[PDB]
């Protein structure tokens, strides 16, 4: 009831430190200044769904201060990832933490960090449902796109302002887990050696482009990584929007490649020099029966 208003204070703040307010969605002050933060993207992956208590779990680790300040940075990068209603709950979580476990002691490596830029970067999905005739399907619960292998992955591209002519469009694939995060992400050698070559993709790259002839692939000659880049263009005459063909040429739980071990990709908006101008990702499982994977991991959900 007070214990809240030092938490809201804190969170409003960092929302009015950035362009936000909190209807839209002192000892004050003295921290609104006084606030490893890779820790707060990477290691948390917040999510309408995920971040049930995990953020529990996180807070655990660990000050005070710096607690106040996580909870800040988790409702800018809420608000970044389209997520804002997560902003609500985010301060009933503090507010609870404080009291169970803080409370006591106050009685006496390529970055997945969301930047939408000044084009305002989003990503789109086609809403497909969970039949288990789908092939492709977007949990925007779980921030989880779930594909068949080398099937069609509509990915759109959505623009507050339309960058120039020359930028760019590049997907990466990263491991959601610390322990991989370091491993470059490629494909089995079954699947690496397979009749299924387009005679552009690497055979031994995840991530394809389907029907775009001006595609590109890249292997960084100083981290090895793998990535695949396209030409940008403005939405088709009626479209509201850029949509691109991905394929991922390998399932997650194939051996000799992700071994059952989740991804995230990552889509970076590039100038002709290569400045980043925009970043967005998503968690992806490749699987046999999206349709049916998608329901069962949201099912089990509150
Ligand atoms: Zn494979």
């Amino acid at each position: 009831q007070s214990n809240r208003e030092l938490v809201v204070d804190f969170l409003s703040y960092k929302l009015s430190q950035k362009g936000y307010s909190w209807s839209q969605f002192a000892v004050k002050q003295a921290l609104r200044e006084a606030g490893a933060f890779s820790d707060l993207t990477s290691q948390l992956h917040i999510t309408p769904g995920t971040a049930y208590q995990s953020f529990e779990q996180v807070v655990n680790e660990l000050r005070i201060v710096a607690f106040f300040s996580f909870g800040g940075a988790l409702c800018v990068e809420s608000v970044d990832k389209e997520m804002q209603v997560l902003v609500s709950r985010i301060a009933a979580w503090m507010a609870t933490y404080l009291n169970d476990h803080l409370e006591p002691w106050i009685q006496e490596v390529p970055s997945q960090k969301t930047y939408q830029g000044s084009y305002g970067f989003r990503l789109g999905f086609l809403h497909s449902g969970t039949a288990k005739s789908v092939t492709c399907t977007y949990s925007p619960a779980l921030n989880k796109m779930f594909c068949q292998l080398a099937k069609t992955c509509p990915v759109q591209l959505w623009v507050d302002s339309t960058p120039p002519p020359g930028t760019r469009v590049r997907a990466m694939a990263i491991y959601k887990q610390s322990q991989h995060m370091t491993e470059v992400v490629r494909r089995c050698p079954h699947h690496e050696r397979c009749s299924d070559s387009d005679g552009l993709a690497p055979p031994q790259h995840l991530i394809r482009v389907e029907g775009n002839l001006r595609v590109e692939y890249l292997d960084d000659r100083n981290t090895f990584r793998h990535s695949v880049v396209v030409p940008y263009e403005p939405p088709e005459v009626g479209s509201d929007c850029t949509t691109i063909h991905y394929n991922y040429m390998c399932n997650s739980s194939c051996m000799g490649g992700m071994n059952r071990r989740p991804i995230l990709t990552i889509i970076t908006l590039e100038d002709s020099s290569g400045n980043l101008l925009g970043r967005n990702s998503f968690e992806v499982r490749v699987c046999a029966c999206p349709g049916r994977d998608r329901r069962t991991e949201e099912e089990n959900l509150r």
